[PDB]
């Protein structure tokens, strides 16, 4: 049988910051008040985000400990480095423990583990630190997936489809882990690109349980992974780039990001729903990356998408801005959860196909298919 | 059928160091020629690794315009990015273009590619380079496996296994590429372990395609991936660590690495050759990551192999140095190439089934259980 997710759970440190009050915050944190122009300039970008709050571990105490961090290029990545590889397996257990709970068997049943991140990178990696804090078994199966940005969270998908169909009995735990210490930095003028970072980036967590053939005694399934492709989108090189540097992670956009993505997203769909003979895209459910909110407007207006097919998609960015690889996942969440909440018919808001969608550098588009569950 | 290996290249930067010669011209760019007492150590080091010779795309050109990193901890990543970012898929691609043309079919036929790295990282991956670089299908289907360390090599072909059993028709092209850039650095009285990278880590390329159900009339299997098992050992959290800090990739190694793999290696051969039938470590043919000698001296020691069953492993370590994941895919190679000139039975030195081993971080055992290929 297909791949078929079995529980989903989030978590976030309990740090939160609402968006109305960070430029200000922003600002005087980096010691930037007498920038008036560039701080006007960044308000407009938080308030253009439709973003209310984010959960970031980076505390006003922490920053002031760490003080190269607040720069916008200061000699920081060993100070980044101690903080985040600490956090990002702290957070990724947090996430696990609850999966785990929901999913209701003996973690000794995890043959696998997926373990992505992009906020910092180490030997042994994250998915050792997580095998270790969680105590699952020392021959658990572990992919490290380091680095590859926003799209990952359906490239963990795509992965984890393939290793549970080809391993009887195999069961897979996933775990997402984003934050902001590799990217927080203070503002410049000549850099508005990585400004645009500081008031989307957030941190969060989410983990996953997937398999093939549940046991419909003990295992409740919530969506089947049924395709996943991966595509990079004409003339798009150097779009999107992040480079790992003595300041820490730096972040480096084209102009016109969100325009490739509208304009080449109708061949994933095409792709990838011509095998099930689907060709009107309000007929599926829609899970989209939100971290770029002008990408899902001009997606949604390029289709011409109801206005509400991403209601979840951007209901998650409202309440956790751009958490990178762990917001489709956080979406996936929500969406089961609300279609109970209102007695839809399927965890897929009723409908019985869908699509999941990350975006990220390379421009890549990541375009999952997955099949709802009734009730 | 089984996840198969249909064509094998390698590639190394063109500048190669005499180990014989390797003291005294290490000590002498360095600038250390007075830490006489540590250059001692680290003749004995360069002798007892029983390297002849190593690749090396850092020249004495390279360093001298780049003196920070000759120094044990200067600020450097920057520097050693901007090099290494380049050449790890510029190296790469050296050694793809070679197993496609061993392979014969068009590389519009490649449908998945997994690009392994520990050399830097970046974003869009090196994987995302490869791609450009090569003109695969924008469509191909990626999977970036950054900084695994030693074990790598072992670890994607446990991903190939899965992608290409579970896709009829998939073939997927592997691209491990790894240097000594990040790692290059002067001695220092206080950090010993350090020495042991540079006496030891060199450069390296190899490629692979790889599939399931070969079309017997257009291409030739070489091996056939049967499982493969990852495990962490017991009480070895931390013997070795790899850190990216500011000055590179530091190096953090315990004396006793070699008696952790030793003593444990047995389980691992155990728990993969019980379902075939196997007990007799000597009837299987033998390829194990050799950049750590002690390593296969004491598992070879431990379990009473013959001198004989490491002896490609410890060759290729001979001619090339520790070259990270790329080393047992150069002992892959070398075989069939040795039993197709031999006129041995199989491509496994005329024996039927084999292993695979991976060591590194975690302590992680990488345990691939393979099958040769008759003439």
């Amino acid at each position: 049988g297909l791949a078929t997710i079995l529980a989903i759970s989030t978590a976030t440190p309990p740090n939160c910051v609402i968006q109305a009050d960070y430029p200000d915050y922003y600002f005087k944190i980096t010691n930037s008040e007498h920038m008036t122009e560039l701080k006007e300039k960044f308000r407009r970008l938080c308030e253009k985000s439709m973003i209310r709050k984010r959960h970031m571990c980076l505390t006003e105490e922490i920053l002031k400990a760490n003080p190269n961090m607040c720069l916008h290029m200061g000699t920081s990545l060993n100070a980044r480095q101690d903080i985040s590889l600490v956090e990002v397996p702290k957070l990724g257990k947090e996430a696990a423990t609850k999966a785990i709970k929901e999913w209701g068997q003996p973690k000794s049943k995890i043959t696998h583990l997926i373990f992505c991140t992009s906020a910092g990178v180490d030997m042994p990696g994250a998915d050792y630190q997580l095998t270790r804090l969680l105590g699952l078994s020392p021959e658990v199966k572990r992919m490290m997936i380091y680095q590859q940005g926003c799209y990952a969270g359906a490239t963990v998908l795509r992965l984890a489809k393939d290793l549970t169909e080809n391993n009887k009995g195999s069961r897979v735990l996933i775990v997402c882990s984003e934050n902001t210490v590799p990217t927080f930095r203070g503002p410049s003028d000549t850099h508005i690109d990585s400004l645009v970072g500081q008031a989307l980036f957030a941190d969060g967590a989410a983990a996953l349980i997937v398999g093939a053939d549940p046991d419909a005694s003990i295992e409740r399934p919530l969506y089947h992974i049924v395709s996943a492709s991966q595509t990079l989108l004409p003339d798009s090189d150097g779009a999107i780039e992040g480079h790992i540097r003595e300041a820490g992670l730096t972040v480096h956009l084209k102009k016109d990001v969100p325009a490739f993505f509208s304009a080449n997203i109708e061949k994933s769909l095409v792709d990838a729903f011509t095998p099930i003979g689907i060709s009107d895209w309000n007929s599926i459910f829609w899970i989209a990356h939100p971290g770029g909110p002008a990408i899902l407007d001009q997606v949604e207006e390029k289709l011409g998408l109801r206005k509400d097919k991403l209601k979840a998609s951007r209901h998650v960015m409202s309440e956790f801005g751009n958490m990178s690889s762990a917001c489709v996942l956080f979406i996936l969440d929500e969406m089961r959860k609300t279609c109970l909440e209102e007695g839809k018919a399927t965890t897929g808001e009723g409908l019985d196909w869908g699509v999941l969608f990350g975006f990220g550098p390379g421009l890549t588009v990541e375009t999952v298919v997955l099949r709802s569950v009734p009730i």
